[PDB]
């Protein structure tokens, strides 16, 4: 470790996966993942209040200045590996543990398909609802932006609600990385963002059903508070 | 084929990959991909003007009511496979052709990492610039939303510009699915969306360099017009 990132977050456990994150919907995706697959890891809180995500040290593992990011001392070829983007980390950790993602077949690509649905739709659009309802955008007088993203959030929820009808999880019977990527965001929309009534969350009983099942998993319960 | 989608888009070539798309940044990702890897396919134009993406036939392969989507008659286990989400289709077609994505190692996960950067950042945020500069959002008097997404587009471009410094493509020497996912959007931002001056695109010479190289690839040139 002659690496820059460890100058701010030194590894007490320099053999385990290093986690640079914060209990946000995108961050808990990865901590939940690690808890679910039983891989040993060390967690470091990246504080936004002190702008830790803008430091050159953090930028060396995540040039996008965003959490989560990992640094696996024992990546492929037992060489160290840095990664950012929650979805990429999910796929990586799935491959490495052989868990929560089918090895091939139609099911693998359908799982990635729903993961992309979250990455390009759920995450970014719910994020906009948060800006316009919880943060600086709350004060904008023209409420058409808020309505645009509430309506998009409703459309996405309905797509997911229709899909979950008759299924235990997103991929039917098997719990997968798709669930791990999706439900922390639904949780955040109706909790921290206070948009539950706004998007009419009770109108999506299937989404609520699976969310309820998600947060009752002990691994999930741990991961939600980490770090 | 007792499938619903083929009731509106019947396959002249019922042995080749079926492409339901439209020359949009997300659509050309997949047509460019298919042209680059030399896989035979058939293209069907999904017209938004007639709301073809809302028909039950389209929804059976893409429940999110969005293009691109494919239907591969000969997917895994020589069973038919439907997929939506451009990024998922890119990874699928990469695996199937053994092209444009490393089989493993650090490079594979770093490629997916940059693909996720596009999926969750570039695509959704440039899309918002288009709404507020080209479409209905253009007329909103409060210009703070437009500025929010222009500024985010600038931040993303700078992340990418810093990264491309000294590299031939996103993954350095090798042209990958990351380039195929990213540059159709940069092209669209400064072409169709007319936001080139708005985001100050000349300030990102590396991005412009690689974009120039991208659109001079013949496969890319074909794919941009398809269907
Ligand atoms: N597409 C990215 C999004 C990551 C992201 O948005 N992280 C937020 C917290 S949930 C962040 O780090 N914000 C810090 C900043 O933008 O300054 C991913 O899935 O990892
Ligand atoms: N401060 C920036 C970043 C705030 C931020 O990163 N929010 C996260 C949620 S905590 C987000 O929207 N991520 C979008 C995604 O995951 O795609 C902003 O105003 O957008
Ligand atoms: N995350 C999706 C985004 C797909 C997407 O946004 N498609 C647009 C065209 S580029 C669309 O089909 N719009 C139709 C609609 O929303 O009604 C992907 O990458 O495939
Ligand atoms: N009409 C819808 C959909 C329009 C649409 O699908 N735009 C595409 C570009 S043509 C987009 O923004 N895709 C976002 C992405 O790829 O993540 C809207 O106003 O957002
Ligand atoms: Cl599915
Ligand atoms: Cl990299």
């Amino acid at each position: 470790s002659a690496f820059a990132v460890t100058q701010k977050w030194p590894a007490q456990f320099p053999e385990w996966i290093q986690l640079y994150s914060l209990p946000t919907p995108n961050g808990v995706k990865v901590s939940i993942m690690l808890e679910e697959i039983g891989l040993p890891y060390e967690a470091h809180r990246v504080s936004f209040e002190t702008q830790d995500q803008m430091t050159p040290e953090f930028l060396s593992v995540s040039p996008n200045n965003k959490i989560p990011a990992i640094l696996d001392p024992h990546g492929p070829g037992d060489q160290p590996l840095a990664l950012f983007e929650s979805g990429a980390i999910l796929i990586y950790l799935a491959d490495k543990s052989g868990q929560l993602l089918a090895q091939e077949s139609a099911a693998r690509y359908e799982t990635i398909q729903w993961l992309m649905f979250q990455m390009g739709g759920i995450g970014p659009m719910f994020g906009q609802v948060g800006f316009f309802n919880k943060f600086a955008g709350r004060e904008y007088e023209d409420k058409r932006p808020l309505e645009r993203y509430v309506n998009e959030a409703k459309r996405l929820l309905g797509v997911l609600d229709k899909h979950l009808g008759g299924r235990e999880w997103i991929m039917g019977e098997r719990y997968t990385i798709a669930d791990i990527a999706t439900f922390p965001w639904i949780r955040n929309l109706i909790g921290f963002y206070e948009a539950g009534e706004l998007v009419g969350i009770d109108n999506f009983p299937e989404v609520k059903r699976v969310l309820a099942k998600f947060v009752a998993r002990p691994a999930v319960i741990r991961g939600l508070e980490i770090p």
